[PDB]
């Protein structure tokens, strides 16, 4: 931020380390954009219709119309299911004016909330609140939408009521128009406070959801029946919702079921219905077409280059499948197809992060992994070292889901099943064998917490013989911190003081890391994806942007060879003076490469399940009973105990006080 | 087949050269098949029904069937659209028994015709008739389908009549049962004789097809109106078709048009309808869903891994969308999903051959490149130098279609527009200039033949100002070959002599080269994909199947770099013993400069648009202007005489007669 002495450090560091394999070439997605009249002010519609009509009038207007609306999910959910949620502000912010000035007929644009809040701090290192202001400033004539999880505003644990109230108030203040609300399980009493808080402020609209799972049409279905959804919808409506919505996380909604459900909901109630689904199993446009022929009022689709597979159905097909008929959307097909090149180039830039899933898969009807989780789950598996064992990770996922009854696997309760499956695969015990003797097994902390009822009762009922056996003897007790004196009063002010308090109350570690990083180098939200992820080439010049009236040029001419043990140096050019920098190689240098022997087959040896940090506590001898805990292993968003399958003695222990461990080498030996 | 000495030569030769670069570790796709007893005969399927009811009654039975029929195109079109057309018969033959014993409710399997005949001769050196015989032997309870082009048959240009009749008789004698007659430019006159030839066999269903183009429900333009298709269907029905079809090569059939088009046809003619469509724009299952709600009786699908984008919609989606409803398909979703592992492994094996698109696109409404042509066209463009300029030709394709009297484009009439577009991306001139003054701009040997009238006449009509100017003053010399007296007598006999005669008549040069290879290396259709394509690795096991009752085990040990002698020496084990072998080093020995001098700054520099063998007829002096043919540049199936620049004086020709030159070089200089 301060001149270039600080940013150059980060650039040199990322250039030297750069944990990626080669690079094909440099792309500039900006170079492929249409030509229009940015100078002229944008048209109006679909946003001013709420400020001069009223939050309740908007629902009446939307329901009584012959044209079906559209929402663009390209901004949060499209890249969450394909690129593992690694799209920066620079990127999907230069095209916002084009979308505003070229497609005024949009109903809204889903841009905020979801899993982006975590990542923005943890990985991309940029204040989330800044993105929202810029997006609002760029699209001043279309309503924005948010995703909310009831009492788990953004996270995986219940939060106090005051925090949720302050968060909704602040989000409305900075700018939002539609709030989508859902709960992990289908329990209304766990999301009532959010609805009440949204209604209190007026202006913004409330919109409750009802997660979908199973299959209605199947005669054998007896848990997630139609009456279940009807009663849930009745509770939603009488709670005070302005709208009703359906969320299909995985894409298990078929045409006939959608027709029946939408018809019943429209018949029994007089509120607009909003739809949403991922396109994993195949072509899901049939569901939308069948739905809007019997009711419904809106749909969700993303750009064609980022559509299909795990992401959502394309928008061009939606527009083209209802033209020249009573359901004419109003958008222009030529207008909406003029931006595909930009999104295609943008996707081409994010090659290394593209985990995704190459093509349709008909096996999603078995494991039911929701979209928007395959990419992140694959990244997590790759990190732990179990990368190329993903057919074994899907089977364990299905088994774990089956053993626990039948859960509504959505964002908060999907981490539980994912972690349980990873633990089962890493250890070596199959899911069906976990239920028989869940005593000599290391349950991760999150899974154990779920079994204590901290996320509400499941809709099917607890497993009677499994819950009791897996909880006895694990010391079920943990206190919680509270807002003592200052955070209570800070959450009442408005400005850039409540935002910091919210950030620090939601994620302490990420936020302090982000503060330290920003204090070390400076603001880094004005760079391109290449400059931030890959670093610097040689010879070619770069354009670094900081602020209006400020611009700098950087260039790389040579890189010094790795010194014996001193340091590595690089030289850059800020148009002159060939300013050098000093950086260190955390990968080129290698220590003594002699890992401890890894032994298998012998029943009297203790390995490590997956890679991580081990803090072993044990003494020589000290006869250990079967199933007793020995050491704890901690990894990214995970922590599990490790137990000795067979009783005996300790004999030899060969592990440092605290050090990383391979897939598994040796922890303790028993006889 | 062989004795080992010959096959070893082929393996050693392929191990050297092998332009494909580094490859991952070996993988066996044959280890992921289901488990079941392969000794019981497959259940009774649809071939028995066809034999019992005859060709006529089968159509009547299909007409009054509530269940919607299904077809499997994984064998012919799924790998034609995605993986060029390279799928050796060895891979396919290993899953046919499982498909026959697991999914006996399929209507038919499309596994021959269209474009396999040529590639299976000149690239994958094997005999198509043997592949057909093997596939028939594998599946004795499912009808086999074929794509026939009427006069063209399986070639590109017209063929005499006795050849087509003999071809049909041989094909129906060797196993095929269901033919799909279609013509590029919709006119019953062209394809009338083929229908009569098919009907004379006695048991073979003639399914005529009508192409779809433009849009039906849009009132904008009225050329391809509903009346046009109604008249065409009337003509087809009066011709004597057994079943009516609707081939949608590009994938431009939307729901609102589809329902009307199908409903109108069901209320006049009592024939069944069969629909075919690609999945290029987006989710195309909506078209099927809206079609069988109106009276459609069949649809085409494909294996889930080889589905989406340019291929047909997934088969599992088709089975699921019609499950537990009145239009039940009959298949079992559990059984279908059990074969995906094999297909995905197989696609992983054929990784080097990959063409098409990475994600769904919405701009197919602009260029309208048929599905099943973009892949085989990308491979054609790479070999001519144009490998990265694959987006700049979309506007050229659109222009070529527009200037030429909007028309229908299937394989014979789309090979012409593609050639024109490829030639128009050479010198650098645009479509509008070409239409303005066609005389100056040169024309390929395919477009000229189309304009002459050898192919037909579009429904729109020959453009007046263009045709008369693009024919006169150029030439017209297209002689016709005559059948040898001793050759025609052979076509009246059944067996293998007729098969060889047909092979020579349809494709002379590929047949000669295939015979040469057969003499040189013996049979090679029993090898696996890895061995045939790539070669051999370092010390390992290679289970090689030579023929019945012999399983030669082979393994490479050491390759000796050529120190002085250009020849290389490789030693290969054969049942324990060792045997040196000698192979050439064609790739290694390559050293030749080339002065391109293709700069566009100074006119008069005639540059070869693409790479190939160029013949020059102009000598020193003899100054000429434009229009006159200067050199007959030739390349992969594309005789395109090069244009002529403005007049001047011919001084230096930097090329000898024939000679080799690459795209972007200098052929003749004038001034
Ligand atoms: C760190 O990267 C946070 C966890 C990743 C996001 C998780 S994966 C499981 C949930 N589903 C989803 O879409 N996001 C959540
Ligand atoms: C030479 O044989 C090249 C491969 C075959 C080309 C095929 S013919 C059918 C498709 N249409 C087209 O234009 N090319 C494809
Ligand atoms: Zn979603
Ligand atoms: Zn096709």
């Amino acid at each position: 931020a301060d001149r270039g002495t600080k940013i150059l450090n980060f650039l040199a560091d990322v250039t030297v380390n750069n944990p990626y394999g080669s690079r094909p070439s440099t792309i500039y997605p900006d170079d492929k954009l249409p030509d229009l009249d940015l100078r002229a002010a944008p048209p109006a519609g679909s946003k001013q219709r709420l400020v001069k009509l009223g939050p309740e009038g908007f629902a009446r207007w939307l329901r009584e119309s012959a044209a079906v609306g559209v929402t663009d999910t390209t901004f949060r959910d499209a890249h969450q299911s394909l690129l593992a949620t690694r799209v920066r502000t620079s990127g999907l912010s230069r095209v916002a004016p084009y979308l505003a000035r070229t497609m005024p007929q949009l109903l809204s644009v889903e841009c905020w909330g979801g899993a982006t809040y975590d990542v923005a701090l943890r990985f991309l290192k940029e204040d989330p609140w800044e993105r929202l202001a810029t997006l609002r400033a760029a699209m001043p004539n279309i309503c924005l939408q948010m995703l909310l999880r009831g009492r788990n505003t953004v996270g995986y644990t219940p939060y106090p009521e005051i925090v949720t109230s302050a968060f909704v108030q602040e989000a409305t203040a900075t700018g939002i128009d539609i709030f989508r609300i859902f709960d992990a399980l289908n329990n209304i009493e766990s999301m009532r406070p959010a609805i009440d808080a949204v209604r209190e402020t007026g202006s913004a609209i409330a919109e409750v959801a009802m997660c979908y799972t199973g299959d209605l049409t199947d005669p054998g279905e007896q848990l997630y029946t139609l009456d279940y959804y009807l009663k849930l919808a009745e509770q939603i409506v009488d709670a005070g919702a302005h709208v009703l919505a359906i969320k299909d996380m995985a894409g298990l909604l078929r045409p006939p079921a959608a027709q029946r459900l939408v018809s019943a909901l429209r018949s029994r109630f007089d509120l607009p219905v909003h739809l949403h689904t991922h396109d994993t199993p195949g072509g899901q446009l049939a569901s939308y077409v069948a739905a809007w022929h019997a009711g419904a009022d809106a749909v969700d689709g993303a750009a064609a280059p980022l559509a299909g597979t795990t992401s959502q159905p394309a928008l061009s097909s939606i527009v083209a499948a209802a033209a020249h008929t009573e359901y004419d959307t109003g958008l222009s097909l030529s207008a909406v197809c003029a931006l595909e090149p930009y999104w295609e180039a943008l996707r081409k830039v994010y090659a290394p992060f593209e985990s995704g899933l190459p093509g349709p898969t008909g096996r999603v009807y078995h494991h039911e992994i929701p979209g928007g989780q395959l990419s992140n789950l694959r990244q997590q598996a790759i990190a732990l070292g179990l990368g190329d064992r993903f057919e074994e990770i899907e089977e364990a996922y299905a088994g774990a889901d089956r053993v626990l009854g039948r859960l509504v696997k959505v964002t908060p309760t999907s981490k539980v099943v994912g972690d349980l499956a990873l633990a089962l695969v890493g250890a070596g015990v199959s899911a069906d064998e976990f239920a028989s003797d869940p005593a000599r097994f290391g349950i991760p902390e999150s899974v154990l917490g779920f079994l204590r009822g901290e996320l509400g009762d499941p809709p099917g009922g607890w497993p009677e013989p499994l819950r009791t056996a897996a909880l006895a003897g694990r010391g079920a007790a943990r206190p919680t911190a509270q807002l003592a004196a200052d955070d209570e009063i800070a959450l009442s002010s408005v400005g850039a003081k409540r935002q910091a308090t919210l950030n620090r109350l939601l994620f302490p570690s990420p936020t302090k890391e982000f503060n330290e990083h920003r204090e070390a180098y400076g603001d880094t939200s004005q760079l391109s994806a290449n400059q931030f992820f890959y670093g610097l080439r040689q010879g070619e010049e770069h354009r670094v942007k900081l602020e209006r009236g400020v611009e700098l040029l950087i260039g790389l001419e040579a890189i010094s060879e790795p010194d014996e043990r001193g340091m590595r140096t690089v030289m850059c050019i800020l148009n002159g003076q060939l300013r050098p920098v000093l950086v260190r190689d955390r990968s080129i240098a290698s220590a003594v490469p002699a890992a401890e022997k890894a032994d298998r087959g012998n029943p009297g040896h203790i390995a490590a399940p997956f890679a991580g940090v081990v803090t072993v506590g044990v003494c020589v001898g000290e006869r250990v009973g079967a199933g007793q805990t020995i050491a704890t292993i901690e990894a990214m968003k995970m922590e599990a105990p490790i137990t000795a399958p067979v009783a005996g003695t300790v004999e030899r222990v060969a592990v440092s006080d605290t050090a990383q461990v391979e897939g598994g080498d040796l922890l303790v030996v028993v006889s």
